[PDB]
């Protein structure tokens, strides 16, 4: 049978699923690591023991323990990101969509979910791999990894909670893909890892990390890069946050063994309930437990690695959305709300910039404010709102990605850059949020192909263009079929827009603002 | 006779002069102070001893000892500013143009020449007061004052060279106007002092200085304000430069008495020959001997005086030209030259910004560079040139003037602001210099009224508009005759353009750049 596959870990049994009036197979919930429960919580992942018999892979696995969004109860805009499965610490599984008939050796795509390293699931409807697997004839894999304290509590020096285990979870799933995708018709020498937000940052972290490089061929990063200001912390800050977490749960804080033992005795929801209480500043776009620059997974600082070319050299395709910051201001900056146009006053503008560049002094805040204020119309509420929005996006996503792409291209073997600015005809979010963080995903996964979802015909056309660029790129190292998406070069720095209009090529994506965030502000903060 | 006037200092005899096919009287070369020669060099001015007999006032007086421009020998563009009279330390005279028939009690205008406090003359053809006196029926006075070391050598604490004597020269001439203009038909209660560049800075200094305020009614400032970065120095820097001047002339430097005695024994050209050797930095738009914040003429710092409203409250009319900085880059920045378009490279751009903000550290230079570079076209030579030009103008003239006008309007009784951007049809300077520092003067003095000078008919029309605005303002406190030049207010901050086109009203003249130069850069330099 086409739904039975024998892997190096045991036999697994899939299920047939319908897609655009046809069908393909799906192997949902395959385990790739032993459940990280009990004394295993916080430890690096251990490889799944093989099993005799047949693993039932017909339904989605549980989602990892995580904080759940409740701002807009029942609002699809936000519920679509919450776990749609029971949560459990037993959550290290992967899902595989396989074209029918089963391929022999075709292109493989592995999706790594985003969610600021504190949330996320591989089972969300927007991550359904069936449309992409089917339309492009690729074997689509989506892995999972521990988030929050479970995946990133870091007490450097300890082997019980070394930090970065969530990344190691991902690596293990990738080790599994490399070792077994052939039995599902996948070509292990042609796997592309792609992810969005923390997923994009993760992809870049596997490009950097020596122990991950050999496990994949190419990479795609959506709205995220490894050097993002919110994606990593030092071992010290990591230690400081683990201790503070312990202090919140009334733990014994005399030794790492004492802290970890206490944290391991707490129920999942107990750690989640106080997780946010450990951030060092009042901030927007900052998360508690994230990857650490430990000297192991990351041999040295990210910047020196990027500067010395100490990373995997291959092709990469990546990009950003127009209004990456809107959602973060909606959730945490005063003056913004889901049901108004959110015109912001000067005072709220200013308190918003403070919230956005948490690590800046006064001189630094003035610099940012000056850089984003139209001084001959300072009380224009639409302008204050939009200016604040660009600040969040530029600082947290765009400029960090631009710095990564410029450093990468100096040593890489091919770069393709995009700027996704199509505002979906069926968006349920207020118009002021524009092209939101996370909303290019639905096009990458092909939702506009299903009529019931209500997209326009041009939007469906856009999704097919994107799906085919991503798949053609994963398969060849070039999104183009032999209108050309130009290669981004250190000299020309070209990129394309990605919407329903005829492709336009541009150059130096947000240079003006990014020279400010990548060169001036750091130098200014380092001297004061 | 109409050419004879009896003053409190003695009788004086004028000469009749032709103007636009008519005639008026002129009293040229009237002394208002004893010659500041010998042991008097560097001392405050002493009032002229009255004379019996008749003073021959039919010819222009000598010009004060000063550095003479020789960049473009015989080039009118630059020669028009050099002294057109023999130079001499005996130079404290004033010139009066009187309408014919002699008025009874009409509006008085006193012109104070510019020239960076190191040069200038009251006898230049562009300062000929006959056209203005005649056309507007005002008694036009032009004074003179010691420049260079002669007028501003400052060894604070000493009474032999206290500093600011050049300003005191001006005050004395104003004291004279106040005491004697009535005999020439002038209304001593209706005198307006107006000046350009250092002259404009001087006008503002008389508004600030308690001992000068009662001597005039209103004020006009052209391309200059008292708080300009090049218009004053501290007593320390002043002292430091006097000593360095002495060290250049091989003087004995053991005491003020020793230094001054030596400096007084040197010939005028000896001090002029080494005058530039004392600037503390490699700079553009900086001059050796300028006014000092001494605690006497200026009771406290200029900024605190402006902040506390410690100044003369009256009406003021003032403004700037579009390309104030061009001439300074022509004369001292690498890459600029009189006969090319001066497209500048990035390197020359950068060395130009260093030269322009002499007192800045590295962080400061980066800030300026970032603020003035179009980062998606950084190698555009026209852009680098123009960006550099605005930097000089914004920092040295425009933003300092905007800061002065905003502080002044908070306490004043009426402000009128202009932006002069007409590029004269007969300009002999290369087109890249635009509307040059000093080129609104010819319109204020009416040169476009004389056909031989070759202006267009619209330019002549512009000059009459300007002459009448200035005169109507001096006479009433309002340039408008009862298209309206709006009053500049703290709230609206309106100003007008001044060219051959229909008046357009605008708001917040260069706010964007000026918030940078008046608030950000200072704060940034003060923290690093
Ligand atoms: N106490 C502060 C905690 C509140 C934070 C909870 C918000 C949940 C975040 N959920 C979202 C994600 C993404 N886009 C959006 C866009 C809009 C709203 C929510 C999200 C793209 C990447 C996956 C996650
Ligand atoms: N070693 C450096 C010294 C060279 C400096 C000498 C240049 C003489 C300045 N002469 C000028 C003045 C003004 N505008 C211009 C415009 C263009 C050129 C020269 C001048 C308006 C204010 C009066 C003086
Ligand atoms: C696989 O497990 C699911 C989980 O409930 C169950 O519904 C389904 O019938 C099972 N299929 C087989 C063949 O065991
Ligand atoms: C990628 O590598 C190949 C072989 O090493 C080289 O010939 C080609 O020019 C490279 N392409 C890019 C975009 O660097
Ligand atoms: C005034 O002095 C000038 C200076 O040379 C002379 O030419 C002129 O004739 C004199 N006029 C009288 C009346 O003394
Ligand atoms: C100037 O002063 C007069 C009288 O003190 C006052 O009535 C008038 O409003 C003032 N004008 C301005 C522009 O301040």
């Amino acid at each position: 049978s086409e739904l039975l596959v024998n892997t190096k870990s045991g036999k697994v049994m899939g299920t047939r699923v319908p897609v655009l009036s046809s069908h393909i197979s799906a192997f949902l919930g395959i385990p790739f690591a032993e459940p990280p429960v009990g004394n295993m919580r916080f430890r690096r992942p251990e490889p799944k023991k093989p099993w005799s018999g047949v693993w039932n892979a017909s339904t989605y696995p549980n989602n990892c323990q995580q904080y759940v969004d409740e701002q807009f109860p029942g609002f699809s805009g936000s519920e679509m990101w919450n776990p749609n499965r029971e949560m459990s610490e037993d959550c290290l599984y992967l899902n595989i969509w396989v074209p029918s008939p089963r391929p022999k050796s075709t292109t493989v795509m592995v999706w790594i979910y985003g969610g600021g390293f504190y949330s996320g699931s591989s089972t969300l409807d927007v991550y359904n791999g069936k449309y992409l697997a089917y339309t492009e004839e690729v074997v689509l894999v989506s892995l999972s990894y521990r988030v929050g304290a479970f995946g990133f509590l870091a007490l450097h020096g300890s082997q019980e909670a070394p930090g970065n285990v969530g990344l190691l979870d991902q690596r293990m799933a990738l080790q599994w893909v490399h070792d077994n995708i052939q039995f599902f018709g996948g070509d292990p020498k042609t796997v592309t890892i792609f992810g969005e937000s923390a997923g994009g940052a993760s992809v870049g972290m596997h490009i950097l990390s020596p122990g991950s490089r050999d496990l994949f061929r190419r990479a795609i990063l959506q709205s995220g890069s490894p050097n993002c200001p919110w994606a990593s912390v030092s071992v010290a800050e990591g230690r400081r946050r683990a201790v503070e977490l312990g202090r919140n749960l009334n733990c014994n804080l005399n030794s790492d063994e004492e802290l970890i033992h206490c944290l391991r005795e707490k129920k999942p929801q107990e750690l989640i309930d106080v997780e946010w209480n450990v951030l060092p500043f009042d901030s927007i776009f900052r998360f508690s437990f994230v990857p650490v620059i430990d000297g192991e997974f990351f041999p040295t600082s990210l910047e020196s690695m990027l500067n010395s070319g100490n990373f995997k050299k291959t092709q990469i395709l990546l990009g950003v959305n127009k209004d990456e910051g809107s959602f973060f201001l909606l959730y945490g900056a005063p003056g913004f709300s889901k049901d108004s146009e959110s015109k912001i006053s000067r005072e709220d503008f200013m308190s918003g910039v403070k919230l956005s560049v948490p690590h800046a002094n006064d001189l630094g805040l003035d610099a940012v404010t000056l850089q984003y204020t139209d001084w001959m119309d300072d009380n224009n509420g639409i302008k204050n709102r939009d200016g604040l929005d660009d600040i969040v996006g530029d600082h947290n996503v765009i400029c960090p990605l631009m710095h990564f792409v410029n450093k990468y291209t100096k040593f890489g073997n091919g770069t393709y850059l995009y700027f996704f600015n199509h505002r979906a005809s069926n968006l349920v979010w207020p118009e002021w949020m524009g092209v939101i963080h996370g909303y290019e995903i639905e096009f990458v996964f092909g939702l506009p192909l299903v009529k019931e979802l209500n997209y326009t015909a041009e939007e469906e056309a856009l999704s097919r263009r994107i799906m085919h660029y991503w798949a053609t790129f994963a398969k060849t190292g070039n999104p183009n079929e032999p209108s050309k998406w130009p290669l981004f070069t250190t000299k020309e720095q070209k990129f394309i827009d990605l919407n329903t209009e005829p492709m336009k090529v541009h150059q130096r994506l947000r240079v003006q603002m990014c020279v400010f965030w990548n060169q001036f502000l750091p130098k200014l903060l380092n001297a004061t």
